[PDB]
């Protein structure tokens, strides 16, 4: 029955500890509200007292911000204007103490938490790697929502508090020191001490007010609509919300700034946001499996290149396990070794430590070509070219030259597990663990398991995957998986618009807007017209003619040498030096590939007709039981191919659109443009009956 108690010392300065009594970390829950007050005049009543200081006792943590319920507790814009007005008001009873007040922060105080640090005249953070200091609220569709977008900006300059507001980027206490957003950053050991110490004591170009300040927000509001697309509505009330307040004065934008969280709440876009958000720490929590991990104290590499130095980069540096790469090229040895050189080579860059903690991770990396040091490796990661044959030696090679209970995880792209596992002693030890190039950038990886893998290889490959950094998703051992087989005929359908009269300027333009990050085609390029196309005949055999693509589109291009960027050139130029135009935009893809059309179709109807056969296939995975569940298909194509996150995830874009009327488009686009477009299977038979793919349907 409390939350904050506070304890005057001999000296008269009352330290608050902080410490929600069960949960695990430290949130702004609503029963704080009259807890802080109650306390805060007895502050008042004593007037005996020099400062204040404010402390967490929980050494995970300073605070993470507002709960992400409360606000879904709201059913109106009203009452989530009214606790977010109430925010603004209790802290500013905080600001005006006539007390000096000082929040002592170690450990993560993001949200909310940052806003009550901003209150406080002083602030000392720690210089421990876990506390960041930031406000994340634009990532939920939301805004700071208390104090935060006007008391942020006249503490570190508007041109870098709009950063940290527009994007929710969280800061480093030595890069915290230099905006002025912490007074001083001091080990956790002389914190308190520090802190109270300091709780005792008692450009001009750019800041020209009406034309200086005027340039940023129309530069900076042009970036931030041509990154988001307009499709985000805090963007737009966050500049609006922070200019008023600046120019207009201090109160009046506090007003602005509760109106907008209220109806940013019921704003359609973040109740999307919020379920991701909910969804990742469900997948974060999910093992895979009941059965107890085995451990995972060294592993292996197989195959070189920019390919295996990426699994060992994030196995050793982020996850912290001891990695070898075995090759037998020793060329290739070098390039996976170097890649992760030049990873931990960050420290040119102010980060990354020093030469003490990059050769600290960098002594867990290790190669070579002889199979000398794999005798007691409890997983070794397969990344060697995709054969089924070459793929049976290696499980036959690691079962001999390594320990009985060893775990093989392939990273396969169009090969079923159960013919890797075919001929293999211990079956019940190899599993699918499928990553994403660039492996450092990309966050989702695919844990397939076959029809032996044990329980217990399927929740160790997880926490290794979760311990990567990676949101995993467990799939079920068909062709394409889930996140590829729901790609390729939407890549598939931007090729036969080409060769149906249409620019490739006005593609990827159409989708993007949409909401994804790049074009279909642009994806294609980055990701090599070679890898993006090797899976197009697996899918064919597998499903029928629905994955199929035009007559001799993809046979024309590569034919040509035209493997995308990977080589010289590809749907894009890349030989545009001088760099006037960023987007290259090849003009020699057209004549090469036959297009009769001449660009009858629209925009919004280009973006939806390759999202419609995205979301079929979607759909189709999920009634064949090949994701999990209908919340591992959201966060796996959110995470997977940038399905645009204001819309939730692909199953939640059907509940929003509607079931009934998502089948009458692909129905009317199956009319018009052929028998590859008609309703899934199951997709028919939610079209007729209310169903939603989600709870709450209303």
């Amino acid at each position: 029955t409390s939350a904050f108690t506070l304890n005057v010392r001999l000296d008269n300065i009352a330290v608050i500890t902080i410490d929600v009594p069960g949960e695990k970390m430290n949130t702004l829950k609503a029963e704080f509200a009259s807890q802080v007050r109650a306390i805060i005049k007895q502050l008042r009543e004593n007037k005996e007292l020099r400062g204040v200081v404010f402390v967490s006792a929980k050494p995970d943590n300073f605070i993470a911000g507002a709960d992400i319920n409360m606000i879904g507790n709201c059913k109106t814009a009203q009452e989530a204007e009214a606790l977010a007005r109430q925010g603004q008001q209790l802290m500013a009873e905080i600001h005006a103490l006539p007390i000096q007040v000082i929040a002592a922060i170690h450990g993560a105080c993001l949200g909310g938490g940052l806003e009550l640090a901003l209150a406080c005249h002083g602030r000392v953070c720690t210089d421990d790697p876990k506390t960041v200091l930031g406000l994340p609220e634009v990532q939920l569709g939301l805004l700071p929502g208390s104090g935060g977008t006007q008391r942020l900006p006249r503490l570190i300059g508007v041109s870098t508090a709009l950063e940290m507001i527009l994007t929710g980027k969280q800061l480093r206490a030595k890069q915290a020191l230099k905006l002025g957003l912490v007074d001083d950053v001091v080990p956790h050991s002389i914190l308190l001490e520090a802190a109270v110490e300091l709780a005792k004591k008692e450009r001009e170009r750019i800041l020209a007010g009406p034309l200086g300040r005027a340039l940023l927000f129309k530069m900076v509001g042009k970036k931030t609509e041509h990154k988001t697309q307009g499709n985000y509505p805090a963007t737009e009330r966050i500049l609006e919300v922070v200019e008023t307040g600046l120019a207009q004065g201090t109160s009046s934008g506090y007003d602005a700034e509760a109106r907008a969280f209220g109806e940013l709440a019921m704003t359609p876009q973040s109740q999307a946001l919020r379920s991701i958000f909910f969804a990742s720490t469900d997948v974060k929590k999910d093992p895979g499996s009941d059965a107890p991990p085995a451990p995972l104290n060294s592993v292996g590499i197989l195959g070189g290149g920019l390919m295996g130095g990426g699994i060992a980069y994030v196995t050793a540096c982020k996850a912290g396990i001891p990695v070898r790469i075995k090759d037998i090229n020793p060329q290739g040895i070098n390039h996976a070794l170097k890649y992760s050189w030049d990873q931990l080579e960050g420290k040119v860059r102010r980060r990354h430590l020093k030469a003490s903690e990059r050769d600290k991770q960098l002594a867990l990396i290790s190669g070579t070509t002889d199979y000398r040091g794999f005798a007691h490796r409890d997983l070794i990661i397969e990344a060697v070219f995709e054969n089924l044959e070459l793929k049976q030696q290696m499980v036959a090679e690691v079962e001999q030259n390594c320990a009985a209970h060893t775990i093989f995880a392939s990273n396969t792209s169009s090969l079923p597990i159960g013919d890797i596992a075919a001929h293999a002693t211990r079956p019940e030890q190899v599993i699918g663990l499928h990553f994403f190039s660039p492996v450092e950038k990309m966050p989702l990886v695919e844990i397939i398991p076959h029809a032996g893998t044990s329980a217990q290889t399927i929740a160790t490959t997880v926490k290794l995957a979760k311990k990567q950094g990676k949101t995993p998703i467990v799939v079920r051992d068909k062709a394409g998986f889930y996140v590829n087989r729901i790609l390729a005929p939407y890549i598939n359908e931007a090729i036969r618009m080409l060769t149906q009269g249409e620019r490739v300027e006005h593609i990827d333009a159409a989708l993007v807007k949409f909401g994804f990050p790049v074009g279909p085609i642009q994806l294609l390029d980055e990701v090599g017209i070679d890898t993006g196309t090797k899976i197009i005949p697996v899918l064919e055999a597998a499903y029928g003619e629905r994955f199929s693509a035009p007559a001799n589109v993809v046979s024309s291009i590569l034919n040509d040498d035209r493997k995308g960027r990977k080589n010289g050139r590809g749907f894009y130029l890349y030989g545009q030096k001088g760099r006037k135009s960023k987007k290259q935009v090849d003009p020699a893809i057209y004549p090469l590939i036959g297009t009769q059309g001449q660009g009858r179709i629209s925009a919004p109807q280009v973006a939806e007709r390759c999202v419609m056969l995205m979301l079929n296939e979607a759909v189709r995975c999920v009634d064949e039981q090949v994701i999990r569940s209908v919340r591992d298909g959201d966060i796996g194509a959110v995470f997977g191919i940038g399905f645009p996150p204001f819309l939730g995830g692909p199953f939640r874009y059907i509940d929003s659109l509607g079931a009934g009327e998502v089948v009458a488009i692909m129905q009317r686009l199956a009319t018009q443009y052929g028998s590859r477009f008609t309703p899934c299977e199951r997709l028919v038979e939610m079209g007729a009956r209310g169903e939603s793919f989600w709870k709450t349907t209303a």
